[PDB]
């Protein structure tokens, strides 16, 4: 019935096409796998072993990386009023009861996956290997520190579950491997930066010792270097330069003239290399994935002909068509694409394929033809009873009107819970949850499960609503509407007015996991800094508090003293809006000028990954959008 | 001597060159004067006198654009406490006497201005240019305002000012015309913009009802319309939502993921079409341009063929490289460039031209060979007193190490002045300034006038120079100093590895002449409306104001109530550095909401004009400085 498990045949036909399959969505193979002269061992039988049971393991590299905000502060046990949450966070701190018995789960599940492939690959290559070098390392300081905190120094063990973290999912690896290549341009870059304001920081206390901004603020030189740095952000634009501004206007014109070269030309001037940058390690990326594809179609080359010859016949080829599991019609379609496909010079009459020559012919039946589906039946043992009674219910849904009726029901589905918020005033809660499962059980048997993961944002559906269920068993349903109408937006795109704004953005909401991921990991390192570094400082009762903006503005939670108070912190210092208040704020708590260089080390990182990983790939993901609307209707009319 | 005047011979070879030469500096020759029989009549005497006049223009055009912060607030007339600065600017507002004498100065050098086209256009040409004819409507309003004045409603005069001043010089004419393009795409993705504060400022609204956010903050709908757009913004960012975070933590989950979608991806898909669009119109107005060169080139084929049979000869040719006065030696450099120009017709083996085919000539001339230079000798009776003996002076000039040592010298001039500087403590101040202007009266006679203005940014520094002279007539030369080493980081531009870098950013101070002129201009005209609507509110005694963020942040000098200190309170509303400090003012000092959409009229129509006009240019522009710093070195190595 199937086409999934079928390793342990795999012959001259078999499973060949499954190695072209494996361009089209480019799923890996590692080149081991790829280097056996049966290349489907023992070994293999194992490695879809993993593919089938890497969900599994989402339920451990986000359960590892989420642990964080649930674990204590660093430094309560030396203070007093303990259990006083004074502007801590509001999740409980897991015991040392609880502490543990996370953790006998977490550490099971990493060895078994990351012990998992010398069930494929020599032990001389599994321990050569520099990335699984790094990731068992990270394992056996958590291996030693789960047993270490079981008996009972800064505590590293949350620096790490991040970076077992980030070396995991293959996103953030590939994310990562860029900031290799472009940092070495970046850096660079932030030299002539980091010139820029010492020049100006430099004129500015020269120019104003004289005068009033000297005895106010710009007293020391690093007092400049401070402020004016500040300046460059420019959350700090009016009251930097009151008092040079208030007694002589003339100093405007310094100061609208540096924040304007310094805003509007340099942070563009950055973006514009980083933008540079990115487009070379993207491609060069890129270009890493094709060697793949061809290090995977030569083995799909090398599969076919016994002599090696170099070439495979047209029948030879249509027998591949004929073992494709093919769309509808296998007449000429070969004797179609001979020209379409770019370049055959037609030296011999059917017979003249070379190794490069095949590598297009998987290609465009993967982009133009689309022609495979995999049913993935049933296990068997309920198999026929519902193989036979699904023709009369998959009938109706693969009906394309009905398959609209999908779009067109979903339209009522949120009608009525407006009334009926009001008129429930005047459990029932749960009794609107079977509604919404109802109709996503549907298409899951219509489409098969990965077939289901393979859509679009609806994979992102079913990760939301098996919570919703779980979430009613252990008011906010209301507010939970709303996903039903975010895909009403989705009928916006076809409007052609609107039309590359919205092909880009809906696109860009996968596109930008792995980096706002990786943004995402940067905060849980710098979280993880600022609970043991600025930990406990923020009291209820410290006297060097309330004369600081903290208090003053009143942004007191919004604090360093927990983990995910220190999440949140990070996230409006990553936003820029009103940064300074903590680091103006810091440098008074811990009353030393070293706390400075968290907030802009924070920054060159930030407005790296900021000007980067979001800003400069949308910039391109935009364009691919717009070319590839403009080029649908260019070689609609051309070709 | 000269190669200037001579529109009054132009034989077939004499001015038929610089027909050719128009094209490569691509100035101005208008239609009509392509138009004509003879092309070079008495109209086009009075043309050339326009371009070499036209520095008296600027003159005009800058003065009567730095007239409106010498004029008077709208309301001191019906005020008490009149002469009191409170809060007041510093230059001193021009009185009737002084109000009127400077007008009739500058309504007299535009009438020359705008009345000039008529000597070399037929009546029913300038008065059909709508282009034309908006300058002349402009003119007579302030032709009638200036009368009214003397003879002594709102005064729109200074409103009018501006677009004269838009309208006068080319750069910015060229710049507007984009936003006549670039607006039609602006604007439909405007309203998916609206759309999307609009749809999250509904769902705030609905969820915080019930909580303390709708008691405090979000009471009315159209109080978070409000809110809700400052956060789109982020100058706002924990401010708005501490209670919503202060009473349960889960509803900054909310807040972080609205900014999040709102600015990383929405900011960049307003840059991402806005600098899509201005690639577009980039070009557009580029091809705009090369017709330009097309139908001046046609001119130059035209004027060469008497029979118009559509064909030059070789020797035809080469007695313009003759008359070009371009080259060394010229005996087979066309037989050179035959091949070398992409494509010759060959046909009748040396005659055989076509129109198209002499029009990368003209162009490979500039680009590659760049022989070109005007000598402009002397007006006739000093003439051989000095073209002697300036062969006694220009023989060290040219000379390469002195051009060299017009750099080595330049680095030891700046060094004397630090220690003079605490010297002078213990007029002497004008002393220095003889060894300012001394340098650049070199230069000058061994380039020419306009060859000094065809020099890159030392074009600038005279402009600067003769202030100095001017303004020591009439300490700050400390300050002035920094100008010299301003240019020694055009000789950090050598550098290998920052080169693309500032190759960008010291081509970038030409060619953003145009785009933040614009925007200056859009200042001139808000400002001028926050002087009629917003002018006389903030008082000394005015007891709304004290309450108001305008006082406890304490920005008091920032109103519009006089022209220039709104032409500064711009600029922070230019920036973001707490722009939303006024917008809470003036909607409690003019006491009414219509005051807010003066502000959002100020970020709409700016956050175009940033992402637009600065952002997206430097975006293209560094990639012409990149790819020709690679194509440079690809090409060096290719062919
Ligand atoms: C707080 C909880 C966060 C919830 C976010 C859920 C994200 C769902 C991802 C689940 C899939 C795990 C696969 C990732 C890597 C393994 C292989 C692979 O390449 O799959 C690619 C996967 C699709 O490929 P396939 O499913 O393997 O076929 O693409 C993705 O969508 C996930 C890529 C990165 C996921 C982790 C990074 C982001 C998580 C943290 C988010 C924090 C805040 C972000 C705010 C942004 C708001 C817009
Ligand atoms: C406050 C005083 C501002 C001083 C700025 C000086 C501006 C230089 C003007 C040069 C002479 C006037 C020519 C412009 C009219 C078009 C004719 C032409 O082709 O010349 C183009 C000229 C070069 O071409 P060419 O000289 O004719 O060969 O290019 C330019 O440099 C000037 C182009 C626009 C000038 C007016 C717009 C800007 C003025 C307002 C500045 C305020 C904001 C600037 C802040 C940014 C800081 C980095
Ligand atoms: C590079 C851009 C990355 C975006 C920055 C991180 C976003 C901040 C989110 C974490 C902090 C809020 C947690 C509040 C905890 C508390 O104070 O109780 C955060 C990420 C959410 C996932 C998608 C957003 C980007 C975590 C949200 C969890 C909320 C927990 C609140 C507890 C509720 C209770 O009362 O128990
Ligand atoms: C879109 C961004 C445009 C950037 C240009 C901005 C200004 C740069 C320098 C121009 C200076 C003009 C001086 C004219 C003299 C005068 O009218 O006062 C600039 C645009 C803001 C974005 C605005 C800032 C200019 C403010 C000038 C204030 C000087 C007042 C001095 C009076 C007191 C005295 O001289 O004694
Ligand atoms: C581009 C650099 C040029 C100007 C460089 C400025 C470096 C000055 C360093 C001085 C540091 C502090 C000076 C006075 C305060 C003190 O005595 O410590
Ligand atoms: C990247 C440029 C600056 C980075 C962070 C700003 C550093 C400015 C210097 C800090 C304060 C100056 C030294 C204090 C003087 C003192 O000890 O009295
Ligand atoms: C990689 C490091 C980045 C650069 C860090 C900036 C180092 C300069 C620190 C400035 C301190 C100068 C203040 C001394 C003057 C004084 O205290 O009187
Ligand atoms: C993923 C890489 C980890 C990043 C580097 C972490 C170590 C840098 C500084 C750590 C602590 C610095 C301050 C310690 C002072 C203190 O504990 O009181
Ligand atoms: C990675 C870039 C970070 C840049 C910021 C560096 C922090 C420098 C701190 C400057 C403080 C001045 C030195 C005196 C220290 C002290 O007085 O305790
Ligand atoms: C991607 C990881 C980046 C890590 C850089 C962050 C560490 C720089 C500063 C951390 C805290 C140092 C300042 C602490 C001052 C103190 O000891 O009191
Ligand atoms: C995308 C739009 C969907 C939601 C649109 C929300 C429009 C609601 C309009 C209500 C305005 C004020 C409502 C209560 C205040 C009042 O009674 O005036
Ligand atoms: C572009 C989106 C919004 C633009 C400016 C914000 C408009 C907010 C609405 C004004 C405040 C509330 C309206 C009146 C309420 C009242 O009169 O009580
Ligand atoms: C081109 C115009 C842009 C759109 C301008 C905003 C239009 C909506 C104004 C919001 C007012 C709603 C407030 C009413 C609710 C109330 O006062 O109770
Ligand atoms: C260059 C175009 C000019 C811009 C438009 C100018 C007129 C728009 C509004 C002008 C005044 C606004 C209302 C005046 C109220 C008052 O005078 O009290
Ligand atoms: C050009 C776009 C500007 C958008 C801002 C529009 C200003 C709308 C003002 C909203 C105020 C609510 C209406 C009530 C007026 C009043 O009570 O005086
Ligand atoms: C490029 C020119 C843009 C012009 C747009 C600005 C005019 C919009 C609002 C001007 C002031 C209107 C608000 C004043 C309300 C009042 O009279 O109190
Ligand atoms: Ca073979
Ligand atoms: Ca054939
Ligand atoms: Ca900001
Ligand atoms: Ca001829
Ligand atoms: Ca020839
Ligand atoms: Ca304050």
């Amino acid at each position: 019935s199937e086409a999934i498990t079928h390793g342990t045949p795999f012959q001259k036909a078999a499973a060949l096409v499954d190695l072209a399959e494996d361009g089209i969505g480019l799923p890996v193979e590692i080149l081991d796998q790829s280097s056996f002269g049966e290349s489907a061992r023992y070994y293999f039988i194992f490695t879809r072993l993993d593919l089938i049971w890497s969900l599994n393991y989402f339920a451990l590299l986000f359960l590892n990386f989420f642990e964080q905000p649930l674990w204590c502060e660093k430094n309560p046990k030396p203070s007093c009023k303990d259990r006083d949450y004074y502007y801590l966070g509001e999740l409980p701190y897991l015991t040392n009861a609880e502490s543990i018995i996370y953790e006998v789960i977490t550490l099971a599940i990493l060895l078994v996956h990351t012990f998992f492939p010398i069930s494929y690959e020599g032990s001389r290559i599994f321990w050569t290997s520099r990335l699984n070098l790094v990731k068992v390392a990270c394992v056996v300081i958590l291996f030693v520190d789960v047993l270490v905190d079981f008996l009972y120094p800064f505590r590293i063990a949350p620096y790490v579950r991040v970076i077992i973290f980030i070396l995991s999912i293959r996103e953030l690896r590939d994310t990562l491997v860029l900031l290799s290549g472009m940092l070495g341009t970046y850096l660079n870059i932030l030299a002539l930066w980091m010139l820029f304001l010492l020049f100006a920081s430099w004129i500015a206390f020269v120019m104003f010792e004289n005068t009033q901004q000297g005895l106010t603020v710009f007293t020391s030189y690093g007092a400049t270097l401070y402020q004016m740095f500040i300046l460059f952000t420019t959350s700090n634009n009016p009251d930097v330069w009151i008092p040079a501004y208030k007694s002589s206007r003339w100093s405007s014109v310094f100061f609208v003239l540096y924040v304007l070269i310094g805003v509007y030309f340099v942070t563009n001037l950055i973006l514009a290399v980083v933008y540079d940058s990115f487009k070379e390690q993207l491609a060069k990326q890129v270009s890493g994935m094709d060697q793949m594809k061809r290090r995977m179609l030569e083995k799909a080359f090398g599969l076919i002909d016994s002599d090696k010859n170099g070439e495979i016949d047209k029948n030879q080829c249509i027998k591949l068509f004929e073992q494709l599991t093919n769309y509808r019609t296998l007449p000429k379609i070969s004797k179609e694409e001979f020209g379409l496909i770019f370049d055959e010079l037609d030296d011999t009459r059917d017979f003249k394929i070379n190794k490069d020559e095949f590598a297009d012919l998987c290609q465009a039946i993967a982009l133009r033809f689309q022609k495979e589906e995999v049913p993935s039946l049933f296990e068997h043992f309920p198999q026929i009873y519902h193989s036979a009674l699904s023709q009369q219910l998959r009938a109706f849904v693969r009906s394309p009107n009905f398959g609209y009726a999908i779009s067109f029901i979903l339209i009522i589905n949120f009608i009525a819970v407006v009334v009926e918020t009001t008129l429930n005033i005047e459990v029932a809660e749960f009794v609107f949850g079977w509604i919404y499962v109802l109709e996503m059980a549907l298409k899951i048997y219509t489409y098969g499960f990965e077939n289901y993961w393979r859509e679009g944002a609806n994979r992102f559906d079913f990760l939301v609503t098996w919570v919703i269920v779980i979430g009613e068993t252990a008011q906010w349903i209301r507010y939970l509407l709303l996903a039903r109408m975010l895909r009403l937006i989705r009928l916006l795109m076809n409007v052609q007015r609107y039309r590359a704004f919205i092909a880009t953005f809906i696109t860009l909401i996968p596109s930008l996991m792995p980096y706002l991921g990786t943004i995402f990991c940067v905060l849980c390192i710098y979280c993880s800094i600022g609970v043991q570094v600025f930990g406990g400082l923020v009291n209820a009762g410290n006297k060097k508090l309330f004369e600081t903006e903290l208090a003053e503005d009143d942004y007191l939670l919004f604090n360093f003293n927990d983990y995910p108070n220190g999440m949140v912190t990070l996230f409006n210092l990553l936003v820029m809006g009103n940064w300074q208040v903590w680091m103006e704020s810091y440098k008074d708590l811990t009353g030393t000028w070293w706390s400075i260089t968290y907030f802009v080390s924070f920054y060159v990182i930030t407005i790296l990954l900021l000007l980067n990983l979001v800003v400069a790939f949308v910039l391109e993901a935009f364009f691919t959008e717009l070319d590839l609307e403009e080029e649908e209707k260019c070689q609609g009319q051309d070709s």
